[PDB]
């Protein structure tokens, strides 16, 4: 089966560094230039083998065909109103960048507001951010150009969608929040750096100022109003209180759910806005997140996991701010998560709870927190929502593994609460009659339960004959909840798949416990869940070792590499996207400083000794039993992925090929791609997405040997 030679990767073998007495060897150290003539060179070589072994076989072709069929259906998001105007997402199926549109009111002709697809011939430069003004007359937004986290806000007036000359240059990771008299907006930006800032650059990212701009003025004018030169990580977002009179500054460092909490009453500046404001450090450490929903005077309501790992909600009185005067809103729930939550209709919250990785949304009294109404959904998730202060009705959209989704809308005006379907898209192809989602919960090693998902055919044999293909992240307090993916359901009805989603600890999934179950010293945990998972499917006659794919991005990635060093026995098949591998390393490039909160870090001993044994990069090894080889394995990157800097796979492929692929007994093949025009994901164009979907399933279809069924 293999027709092709790995390339001749050149080793520095005196690239030789000592972590507190342990040498590390790291002979394709060079791989970090993204800009040199033999990084390249790498790529190149890479892409010349990879592309072919995926385009060999019909199989891809028959699932493009199929991906682009099945995905063609009209994609909407929530209504929301701004000013005297209601706004919409809609991509009418397959356009590559969705559509803002514009409608003077619900029943009214809507039209084209915003088009990101005008702006590229491939659909790369995507929307990342917006702002509208208060009195939703002035429009800010972000754009990316080849999926890079850099930013350059522009603006336009709404009425008669006016482009104006305002430009922000060096924004990323921003903030952006009109004040209230709409004479400007808050934004973040980094100070200039040598090299390039288009996201090919490694550069770390540090010192991020919070910025004011005056619209109609030049950024060279724009107003420092927060900076941190003592504290290069910190970052500082504002968003205005829902009154208008108090800017809140919630400073962040790393990647916890965390912050400071400073604010400033603009009433109290001396001449408006015209230099460093005068914070009040409300809460000035890091020890709980406060995130603010609303206020009523003084008297402040902020979601927060202070004490409180499955959150709640308190009130801070700015005028009496002492912990213990702190009024507790809606206590925290034993087991339910708080997800998020927002003020409506001036007295009304809307609250998002997570059950059981299900979502649950319910209607509070803002006074007291007493429950007023349960909004009725479906086992899956809330992946949208609209219904801020001062409006009076909700949008919120629905989806789950097996129905791309339904927009309810409530008038909160009446009396009798009644929330109506407003938007519903069926997909044509898929019958979801024909499938079911189950939800067990499996022991890991520790005996702890952890929940998974899985979908499949109804009424199929559990004699372990299915292909599988199980899916993890494990990190950050991310939560993988229910989503629609036409992709994985082309490979259950045409590939006769099985598909799993472990909700692993590291997540958030049953709250900040959850989250430190998987992260520092416990990290293993992670992979000993998702291991145990595999398992799982395995015992219970889902699948069997050599028909098992296992996939996950960014730390999903990681996830899924260290699964192949430590059980290589227990897959056919791992597909790592936009992966950590370098764990010795990934704390020195562009915002990988940020992941520190998860991770530890090599600089401190205890935090190596944890790193050394599960970085991906470190720990590729010949199995030792004759029988037992690496799985097949295809990395997926990308040229401008500057959240993940590239060099981590062109690393971890280069040992992978040398150390494993040369040995007489791997048959199973070990790629790279890394596309181009593209970064970690977000934003990525319908057509890139559809590409990448083919390739997987065509990588998992040829080394699976799996049949289509048409
Ligand atoms: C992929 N999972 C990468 C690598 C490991 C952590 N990664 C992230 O992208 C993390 C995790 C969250 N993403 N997700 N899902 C967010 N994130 C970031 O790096 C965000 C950077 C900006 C930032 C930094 C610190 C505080 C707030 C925002």
């Amino acid at each position: 089966m293999l027709s092709f030679q790995y390339p001749d990767v050149y080793r520095d073998e005196t690239a030789i560094q000592d972590y507190h007495g342990h040498k590390v060897c790291d002979p394709y150290a060079w791989l970090e230039d993204p800009d040199s003539e033999q990084t390249k060179a790498f790529v190149e070589a890479q892409n010349k083998i990879t592309v072919p072994f995926l385009e060999q076989c019909p199989i891809r072709g028959l699932y493009k065909e199929r991906m682009t069929e099945l995905y063609d259906y009209p994609k909407y998001s929530c209504h929301f109103k701004k000013g005297k105007r209601y706004f919409y997402f809609y991509n009418t199926g397959l356009q590559n960048q969705r559509v803002l549109y514009v409608q003077d009111s619900l029943e009214g002709e809507a039209r084209v507001f915003l088009d990101p697809n005008i702006l590229s011939d491939d659909g790369t430069v995507a929307l990342r951010g917006y702002a509208f003004s208060e009195d939703g007359e002035y429009f800010a937004y972000g754009l990316s150009a080849s999926g890079s986290d850099w930013v350059t806000i522009k603006f336009m007036k709404v009425d008669g969608a006016k482009e104006l000359p305002d430009v922000l240059e060096r924004v990323k990771f921003s903030c952006m929040a009109w004040t209230h008299d709409g004479k400007g907006m808050f934004y973040n930006a980094y100070p200039q750096q040598d090299g390039k800032s288009d996201g090919t650059e490694t550069s770390t990212n540090l010192h991020q100022k919070l910025y004011y701009h005056v619209l109609g003025t030049d950024q060279s004018e724009d107003i420092l109003c927060a900076e941190f030169p003592d504290e290069p990580k910190w970052m500082g977002g504002a968003e205005l209180s829902d009154d208008g009179r108090y800017v809140l500054l919630s400073i962040r460092e790393g990647c916890d759910p965390v912050n400071r909490l400073w604010y400033c009453d603009l009433q109290q500046e001396s001449n408006g806005i015209t230099g460093i404001l005068k914070w009040v450090k409300l809460i000035d450490n890091f020890e709980g997140e406060y995130d603010y929903v609303t206020n009523e005077g003084t008297v402040f309501t902020f979601k927060t996991n202070r004490h409180s790992p499955n959150y709640r909600l308190i009130n801070i009185d700015f005028t009496d701010p002492e912990e213990s005067k702190w009024k507790v809103l809606v206590p925290e729930h034993e087991k339910d998560v708080l997800e998020w939550v927002a003020c409506v209709r001036s007295n009304f919250l809307v609250l998002c709870y997570l059950h059981d990785v299900k979502n649950t949304l319910q209607l509070h009294d803002l006074a007291t927190g007493a429950l007023l109404k349960i909004f009725p959904l479906e086992v899956g998730s809330v992946v949208g929502y609209s219904g801020q202060k001062k409006d009076t009705e909700i949008f919120y959209q629905f989806t789950s593994f097996l129905s791309p989704g339904i927009i309810y809308h409530c008038d909160l005006t009446k009396e009798e609460l009644e929330p109506r379907v407003f938007r519903e898209v069926t997909v044509k192809g898929i019958d979801a009659s024909d499938y079911q989602t189950v939800q067990i919960f499996y022991p890991s090693k520790d005996g702890t339960k952890i929940p998974m998902f899985i979908v499949h055919k109804k009424g199929i044999k559990l004699d372990g004959s299915h292909p599988a293909f199980l899916y993890g992240y494990g990190g950050f307090n991310i939560s993988i909840t229910p989503n629609y993916s036409v992709s994985r359901l082309i490979f259950v009805r045409h590939m006769g798949g099985v598909l799993a989603v472990a909700n692993i600890r590291g997540g958030g999934e049953y709250g900040e416990t959850w989250h430190k179950g998987g992260i520092l010293a416990n990290k293993q945990n992670c992979f000993d869940d998702f291991q145990c998972a595999a398992e799982y499917l395995i015992k219970e006659g889902y699948t069997s070792p050599k028909r098992l794919t296992i996939n996950g991005g960014s730390n999903g990635g990681l996830l899924v590499a260290t699964c192949a060093n430590q059980r290589p026995d227990l897959f056919g098949c791992v597909i790592a996207q936009v992966g950590v591998m370098d764990m010795l390393k990934f704390h020195k490039y562009t915002i990988g400083h940020a992941w520190t909160t998860d991770y530890g870090c090599s600089d401190s001993k205890q935090h190596f000794e944890w790193l050394i044994k599960y970085s991906p990069l470190h720990n590729v090894k010949l199995p030792e039993a004759d029988d037992i080889q690496y799985p097949s394995m295809l990395l997926l990157t990308a040229d401008h992925d500057d959240r993940v800097v590239p060099l981590h796979s062109l690393k971890f492929i280069a040992t992978l090929q040398y150390i494993v692929g040369r040995s007489r007994k791997q048959n199973n093949p070990l790629l790279i791609h890394v596309d181009t025009k593209a970064g970690h994901g977000a934003g990525k164009p319908t057509a890139k997405v559809i590409e990448e979907v083919s390739d997987m399933f065509a990588f998992i279809a040829r080394c699976l040997n799996i049949d289509w069924i048409p």
